[PDB]
């Protein structure tokens, strides 16, 4: 069966681990334990196809930025997460996407831009601002809540479907 190497990237605290754990383990992690680098694998059916999702949950803390080159080298698709209540994380995710492009020396890296924490009402990134950023990359924008599960499957499965357009 096809294996898909997904990598979840973004600034600290935007909910990378919460999104991944919700997808793989179907529960919401309320506490905040900063990640170094964790890996998850799960067999799922997507569009009638049995596949293996290999998911790398990466560090948002800048203290571990040295590890980025290795995982950007090997990742096949990138879930580029920011939190809609964190304008700085939106500015940061643009930097992540440029770094991925640079490390991979490619203009066509499979990516999905994800605006997480859409259950919160303290929004400072409007959907249209994120839509514009995605459009300049030619990639989808999807809003999610790891807390309510809204959009979580859509976001990860869209990224699978992006890898398959390539
Ligand atoms: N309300 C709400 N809180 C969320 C959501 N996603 C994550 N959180 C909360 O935000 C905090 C950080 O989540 P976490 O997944 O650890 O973020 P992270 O991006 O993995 N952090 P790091 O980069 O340091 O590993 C946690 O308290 C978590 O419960 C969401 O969609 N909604
Ligand atoms: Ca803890
Ligand atoms: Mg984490
Ligand atoms: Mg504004």
């Amino acid at each position: 069966m096809t294996e898909y190497k997904l990598v979840v990237v973004g600034a600290g605290g935007v909910g990378k681990s919460a999104l991944t754990i919700q997808l793989i383990q179907n529960h919401f992690v309320d506490e905040y334990d900063p990640t170094i680098e964790d890996s998850y694998r799960k067999q799922v059916v997507i569009d009638g196809e049995t596949c293996l999702l290999d998911i790398l949950d990466t560090a948002g803390q800048e203290e571990y930025s040295a590890m980025r080159d290795q995982y950007m080298r090997t990742g096949e698709g990138f879930l580029c997460v920011f939190a809609i209540n964190n304008t700085k994380s939106f500015e940061d995710i643009h930097q992540y996407m440029e770094q991925i492009k640079r490390v991979k020396d490619s203009d066509d890296v499979p990516m999905v831009l994800v605006g997480n924490k859409c259950d919160l009402a303290a929004r400072t990134v409007e959907s249209r601002q994120a839509q514009d950023l995605a459009r300049s990359y030619g990639i989808p924008y999807i809003e999610t809540s790891a807390k309510t599960r809204q959009g979580v499957e859509d976001a990860f499965y869209t990224l699978v479907r992006e890898i398959r357009q390539h």
